[PDB]
């Protein structure tokens, strides 16, 4: 019984973590095999972040000039170049402790952990998810760059995020591991602003039948809905659509605990029009979009890696 | 910014998980040096529960009884001895990848960080509590008995719990890694339960001083309180008394916001008497309590918004 908010074990992350200074920034990279992967805003002065041109100021980099520290090794940078926002410093150790990895590009409302890391060591892991608007609710301070959000899947660690940038509301951006932004942003010192977000309506109603699951079900309800009477108030409420894809998804755990995907919804129509008078669903007061179905189904099987 | 439930990175810990075996029992041992610790009630059968003599049934055991199994390879008991309610079991490899540790006992209101297991294999870490009642809220299926709770200030990790049961209301009860339980339980299984739980006040002040440093005032007030009437007022709500060394140990994140810790008192006390009016702090619609002052200081930045 409980259920928590789970990360992944982060051990085979964690041996991968470096310290990358170049010039006066320091920031954390990832060491895979004979590579460093790092945000390319590492070789950027405060004054070059207003309007950079990478290209012109990685060009004045010598190997020399990264100093890339694993543990209290330091690495020799043999090479480098850049991958669309991120930089790959090659360096003559190929990293015994590489696991078996894969670069995955998610999508929003897919969950990771991210192992927080300063001076490449890392401090903390938590579970988070990409948002609809493709930013992170993260917790990063200055030096966090350069952290990676990650899942595994049977013994394989597929690298999906590596934090650039906290936006003025204090959400997060970054990319994913071949350099691509998740959502519209850019590595600029420039107005840029996370668009309004929706709530994740198939991971709150994954997360329902981990409450039914774990003895909560004062909020089941004899009602059932249609898909589009359900999207009509979903989209009333900032709730992303429900599609035929997230109905399939939820099958299995619709078995288990005997409630029809569209009956959950009629539960979630009603939490939506009345709130829940008092009462908590898994000691929450507010509707949780951080767990999808796959987590809840591995939560509540004990899934090892 | 942001604040998360954060976990300590599990790598040091996951490397010292094996699985141990008695007869038909199978579950998670901590192998530090050349000892692997795991809950005594291994060597019950789930009859021997209701009034297990454990001196009598380990008297029984020989060393070759023990299956202990650290990834895919058997390790050799070589002894066996039970200090309270752990086993100790010798074995003849120490385990090379020991972290430095210690083994701490914890006081109600500490957090700190679970790695879930399942034959001997980290499935998931999360945050986690030691309530006032000495349960813990964990999210534990059968196997995961010999899962550990963990601190890591610093390289060391600070071993601090050891999974043993779970209560009736789905709460978890443990010891410490010297094989005293916290609470008044025991690992039989005659009818226990917890006592009522309470709400860990000085942690829901210290996360009333996260959302100020991360830039939130709205809960402040105008007023302050004696610490004797605060605690008359927050009994009422089933917290617990604050005292004098909880004062003490918030002046840290009193002098770094400029709020006393009588001024924060007084918002809590309209908190509880107005509830948050449709708002949340950090991202919650509940009172946190799950943050020590000591967990507020190492994720908050050290200069207030
Ligand atoms: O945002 C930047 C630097 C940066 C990167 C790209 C860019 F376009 C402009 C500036 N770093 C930070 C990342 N995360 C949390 C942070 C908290 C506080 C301060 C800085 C943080
Ligand atoms: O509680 C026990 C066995 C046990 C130990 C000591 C004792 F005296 C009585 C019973 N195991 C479990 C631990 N944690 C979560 C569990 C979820 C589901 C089932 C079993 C779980």
């Amino acid at each position: 019984s409980g259920f928590r908010k789970m990360a992944f074990p982060s051990g085979k992350v964690e041996g991968c973590m470096v310290q990358v200074t170049c010039g006066t920034t320091t920031l954390n990279g990832l060491w895979l095999d004979d590579v460093v992967y790092c945000p390319r805003h590492v070789i950027c002065t405060s004054e070059d972040m207003l309007n950079p041109n990478y290209e012109d100021l990685l060009i004045r980099k010598s190997n020399h000039n990264f100093l890339v520290q694993a543990g209290n090794v330091q690495l020799r940078v043999i090479g480098h170049s850049m991958q669309n926002c991120v930089l790959k410093l090659k360096v003559d150790t190929a990293n015994p402790k590489t696991p078996k990895y894969k670069f995955v590009r998610i999508q929003p409302g897919q969950t990771f952990s991210v192992l927080a890391c300063y001076n490449g060591s890392p401090s903390g892991v938590y579970q988070c998810a990409m948002r609809p608007n493709f930013t992170i609710k993260g917790s990063f301070l200055n030096g966090s760059c350069g952290s990676v959000g990650f899942n595994i899947d049977y013994d394989c660690v597929s690298f999906c995020y590596m934090h650039h940038m906290e936006l003025p509301t204090g959400v997060h951006a970054g990319t994913d591991l071949e350099g691509n932004f998740y959502g519209p942003f850019v590595d600029r010192q420039t107005a840029q602003a996370a668009g309004t977000d929706t709530t994740i309506t198939v991971n709150v109603l994954a997360w329902l039948y981990a409450a039914v699951i774990n003895g909560d079900r004062w909020f089941l309800n004899r009602f059932t809905t249609t898909l589009n009477d359900f999207n009509l108030v979903a989209m009333k409420y900032n709730y992303e659509p429900l599609t035929q894809d997230h109905v399939d998804i939820l099958g299995p755990l619709s078995a288990q605990t005997g409630i029809a995907v569209l009956d959950m919804c009629a539960s979630l129509k009603e939490l939506l029009q009345n709130g829940m008078n008092g009462r908590t669903i898994l000691g929450s007061a507010l509707l949780e979009d951080e767990f999808t179905p796959f987590d809840v189904v591995r939560q509540c099987s004990g899934v090892t890696f």
